[PDB]
């Protein structure tokens, strides 16, 4: 077992963590026990992997052994094993696969995935105009887009921003995210005893998911009725079709129950994540007009006025792609990614990690490597640009994590970020209330995810 601070009887290693910034806490601890150390929280023992070296040697090289999902008392209470985000064994590789392929640009019908995002970007811009250039909070708008995107990929179509169903869904998605991100929820995951004495909070979430899932099930039924085995409209159809195919083995991991959960998983996995990054991206663009202006020039060069942007233009716009990467590397949305777990006994280094041991990877240590990224604390699009000005990749770019568990929506997220942002910059100018040299882009890490400080900006139309 890897070294680490001795844990007290009931509070474990809690006194070693500054809840106001768990991420940072782990980094400081690595400055003592190295890139690999053990920790104890509640009844959960965990091994922290800090530093690119150990992170790659685990997620990549030893991919299969670290392909397991960390123990989640909360997730296992709400999903019970179903879904993608928290499934395992056969069940995981099963749903995962189908999801990966069904999500391919043309993995679910004649209509491509990009066509949906494109349309949403059209609405996103259409709504921004409504603000009439007046000071406003992009928090809401930037949230409807990513959410509506998933909706159009799961259901036959999207929803009007006014539609109540939509509002109920997003409002319910926010409450659920707040809950799970609270320090209290973190405590229950580790110590499942206290949750029985104070079920209140967990019940609210379970209730929200229950209602959310029911509404899904219903639509899943509306599909079954008008399904076209040879003309899939969305995820549901594909899944439903897949069922008909494996209607011969009683071991088919594909069931209506797994669909509902999976649908819910994706829905909650692509909203907050993408939404927060977009809102953070704009904030950074206000702080750095110099950078915003350049992107606009590249959009002006490679795209022009007569045409809206598309994914084919990304490979042509090296600078714009750099900013998108820098924004992700800088904000470090998920400091510690999602809890992992060794599928068996692994002799990582001199230390041996027992089967089923929770593994916490510090993506922060990778995305903020002072070496691969000089001055990782500063926002600079240069980090992903060579001397010539061409885009340069990096094995240190793991916002979506890495390994057999890498984000299922990595291609979808990047597609949205690029299109959404470029659409906005091509139609509007970014002017903030107070001076761009004043407002601070510093995060407010909630522990589970980083959140940008509150701010307001104005969307000034570019007519030409
Ligand atoms: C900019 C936004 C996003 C970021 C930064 C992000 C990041 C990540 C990360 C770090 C993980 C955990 C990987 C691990 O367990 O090692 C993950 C999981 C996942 N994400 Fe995303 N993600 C984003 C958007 C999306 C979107 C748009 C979708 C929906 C299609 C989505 C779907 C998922 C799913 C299904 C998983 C669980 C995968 C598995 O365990 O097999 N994500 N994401
Ligand atoms: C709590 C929870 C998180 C995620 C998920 O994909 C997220 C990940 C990996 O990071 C996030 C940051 C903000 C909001 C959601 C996520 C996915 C599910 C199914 C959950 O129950």
């Amino acid at each position: 077992l890897p070294p680490g601070p001795t844990p007290l009887p009931v509070i474990g290693n809690i006194l070693q963590i500054d809840i106001k910034d768990v991420s940072k806490s782990l980094t400081n601890l690595s400055k003592i026990y190295g890139p690999v150390f053990t920790l104890y929280f509640g009844l959960e023992r965990m091994v922290v992997l800090h530093g690119y070296e150990v992170v790659k040697e685990a997620l990549i090289d030893l991919g299969e052994e670290f392909s397991g999902r960390g123990h989640f008392p909360l997730a296992e209470r709400a999903n019970r094993g179903f879904g993608i985000v928290f499934s395992n064994g056969k069940r995981w590789k099963e749903i995962r696969r189908f999801s990966l392929m069904t999500l391919r640009n043309f993995g679910m019908g004649k209509r491509s995935i990009e066509d949906r995002v494109q349309e949403e970007a059209r609405c996103l811009v259409e709504e921004l105009r409504k603000t009439k250039a007046s000071p406003c909070d992009p928090t809401f708008i930037l949230g409807c887009a990513p959410c509506n995107v998933i909706c159009s990929i799961i259901f036959q179509k999207r929803f009007d921003y006014k539609d109540q169903q939509f509002l109920n869904l997003m409002e319910k998605l926010n409450e659920n995210i707040r809950i799970v991100s609270t320090p209290w929820i973190q405590i229950c995951n580790n110590f499942p005893t206290i949750i029985d004495y104070f079920p209140g909070t967990h019940n609210k979430l379970l209730k929200n998911l229950a209602f959310m899932e029911s509404d899904i099930l219903e639509k899943v039924k509306e599909h079954q009725e008008s399904m076209d085995i040879n003309n899939p409209r969305d995820f549901i159809d594909c899944f439903l079709i897949k069922m008909e195919k494996e209607k011969q083995n009683q071991q088919s991991e594909f069931t209506i129950e797994n669909l509902v959960i999976t649908a819910a998983d994706l829905l909650g996995a692509g909203t907050e994540t993408t939404s927060t990054t977009l809102r953070y991206a704009l904030l950074l663009l206000l702080k750095h007009p110099e950078v915003t202006a350049k992107v606009q020039e590249e959009i002006e060069r490679v795209v022009g006025r007569n045409r809206s942007p598309c994914m084919q233009d990304r490979g042509h716009m090296p600078y714009t792609d750099a900013v998108v990467h820098e924004v992700q590397r800088y904000i470090d949305l998920i400091p510690t990614s999602l809890p992992h777990a060794v599928t068996c006994d692994v002799k990582f280094r001199n230390y041996l990690i027992p089967k089923g041991t929770t593994i916490l990877t510090s993506l922060t240590s990778v995305l903020h490597d002072n070496k691969e990224f000089p001055n990782p604390e500063m926002f600079d699009p240069r980090h992903f640009l060579d001397e010539g000005g061409n885009f340069k990749k990096s094995n240190y770019f793991m916002p979506f994590s890495a390994g057999k568990r890498i984000c299922v929506g990595e291609g979808l997220a990047r597609m949205e970020l690029f299109l959404f942002l470029t659409f906005i910059l091509q139609n509007f100018n970014l002017k903030s209330l107070i001076d761009p040299k004043d407002l601070d882009t510093t995060p407010v890490v909630n522990g589970f995810a980083s959140v940008p400080p509150f701010y307001q900006l104005c969307f000034i139309p570019i007519h030409h």
